[PDB]
């Protein structure tokens, strides 16, 4: 009963067949009170603020295939794009300027910044006095410590999926295992590390989905980043079928449940697919919001999947605009860098 799933979640007894039967159950009263708990652990836990974070796609260069992703190297109907490092500094003052106490760097995989330009960009953002998360992929340890040395803060690495078989069909330049060192590199080096998942990838099942649960829980990931799959026509999955807006909220509601104090975002595709996901997520367990401030004309060229919202506005409508969403939802604006608040507990 949904009851009984409820009364486990609250208590605390976080196993495998929990999980499984909370993402199992489609009665619309059960997700209710399932999006209310995570609600309300998110209250308890992180409180009101909502924390904004810049983010700044400088580059759609990649060197690698994922073959759900539009900047996959394979495709040629993109036009490319790369940033000057002038141009991202610049930019990222201009969201300092703007309330921005997070920027966030994110990037394909483009080798021509790697690792010394990423550096300097760092060195200078920082002395903004703000906070500096990367989002750049996989790379060397030796790149990961050159960029903690600089004074990057934080960095996002989403796992994608703890399927290693799945994840090396979706990801065939590299590995599950790969990416796991990575992100266990992260954690060494001292970035608060950032990891996460697509929900509804093809051949992506309801058990896969409580194996994502439990290796966030595994690894006490300080941000965790969830989605819904969107195939993008220009990719080898373009005619698969997108993730759902209900079960990859249930995932966000789950991740709080598990990690309550964590950083959760509220993502832009959870918006993508339906019309206010954000908000709707951020009432079910998140706490973070990352409005775009890639500038034009190449924010729209970003396209790692379609349909992407805040392309048509002006480039710096994005912070304002999240925070009128922050004051209709009746929550407040970061008043720190939001870094993770750690509770600890038993
Ligand atoms: C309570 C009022 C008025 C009912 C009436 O006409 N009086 C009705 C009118 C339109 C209804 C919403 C929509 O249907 C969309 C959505 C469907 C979900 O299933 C349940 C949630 C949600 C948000 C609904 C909630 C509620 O039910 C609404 C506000
Ligand atoms: C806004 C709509 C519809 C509310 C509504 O329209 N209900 C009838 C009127 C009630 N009023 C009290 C205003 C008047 C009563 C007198 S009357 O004479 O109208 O009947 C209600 C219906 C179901 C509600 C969600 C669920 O909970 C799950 C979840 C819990 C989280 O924690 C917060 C987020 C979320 C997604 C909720 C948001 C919101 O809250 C929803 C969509
Ligand atoms: C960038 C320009 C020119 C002046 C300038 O370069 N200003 C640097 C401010 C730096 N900080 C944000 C760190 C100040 C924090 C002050 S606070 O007292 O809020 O802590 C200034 C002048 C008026 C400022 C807007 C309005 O105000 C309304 C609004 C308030 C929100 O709040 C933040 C968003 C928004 C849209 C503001 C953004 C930005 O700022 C504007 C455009
Ligand atoms: C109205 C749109 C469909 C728009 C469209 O594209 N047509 C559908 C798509 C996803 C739906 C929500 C989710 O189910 C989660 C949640 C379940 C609760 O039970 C009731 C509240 C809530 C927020 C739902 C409301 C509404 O029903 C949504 C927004
Ligand atoms: C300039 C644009 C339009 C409007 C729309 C929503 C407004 C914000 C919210 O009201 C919440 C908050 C209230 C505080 O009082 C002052 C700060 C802040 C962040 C507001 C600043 C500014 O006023 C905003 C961005
Ligand atoms: C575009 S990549 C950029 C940073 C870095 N290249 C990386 O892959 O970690 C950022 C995230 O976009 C998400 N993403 C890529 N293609 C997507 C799609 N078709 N649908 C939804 N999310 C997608 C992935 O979860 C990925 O972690
Ligand atoms: C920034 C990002 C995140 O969750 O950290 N959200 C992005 C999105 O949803 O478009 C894909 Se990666
Ligand atoms: S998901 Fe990241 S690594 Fe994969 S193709 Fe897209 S930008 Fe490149
Ligand atoms: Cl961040």
């Amino acid at each position: 009963t949904g009851r009984e799933i409820l009364e486990k979640l609250e208590r605390r007894e976080f196993t495998r067949e929990v999980l499984k039967e909370a993402l199992s159950i489609n009665d619309r009263g059960f997700n209710e009170a399932l999006f209310k708990l995570a609600d309300e652990i998110r209250r308890k836990y992180v409180g009101d603020e909502v924390h904004i974070r810049a983010i700044i796609e400088f580059s759609n260069v990649c060197r690698k295939n994922c073959l759900y992703c539009g900047l996959r190297r394979d495709n040629k109907n993109l036009k490319r794009y790369r940033m000057t490092p002038e141009e991202i500094v610049e930019r990222a003052r201009l969201a300092v300027q703007f309330g921005a106490k997070t920027i966030v760097l994110q990037s394909g995989e483009d080798p021509y910044x790697m690792p010394d330009v990423i550096s300097d960009i760092v060195k200078e953002i920082k002395k903004m006095g703000v906070a500096v998360t990367l989002s750049l992929g996989e790379w060397p340890r030796e790149y990961y410590e050159k960029w903690k040395e600089a004074g990057a803060d934080r960095y996002l690495l989403r796992h994608e999926t703890a399927n290693p078989v799945l994840h090396r069909k979706l990801r065939p330049d590299t590995s599950f295992e790969n990416r796991l060192n990575c992100l266990l590199t992260l954690k060494e080096l001292g970035y608060e590390t950032g990891a996460g998942s697509m929900v509804g990838l093809p051949g992506q099942t309801i058990d896969d989905l409580v194996d994502d649960l439990l290796f966030l829980k595994e690894h006490d990931f300080d941000m965790v980043g969830i989605g819904p799959f969107i195939p993008h026509p220009d990719t080898p999955l373009a005619n698969e079928k997108k993730g759902d807006f209900t079960l990859t909220l249930k995932m966000v509601a789950l991740t709080r449940i598990l990690l309550p104090d964590s950083n959760i975002p509220a993502t832009t595709a959870m918006g993508t697919i339906v019309p206010g996901g954000r908000e709707i997520t951020l009432r079910c367990g998140a706490n973070v919001i990352m409005p775009n401030w890639t500038p034009s004309p190449y924010r729209q060229l970003y396209q790692l999947y379609p349909g992407k919202i805040s392309v048509f506005e002006k480039d710096t409508a994005s912070i304002p605009s999240v925070m009128k969403m922050i004051e209709l939802l009746g929550r407040k604006p970061g008043r720190d860098w939001g870094g993770r608040k750690r509770v600890f507990e038993t």
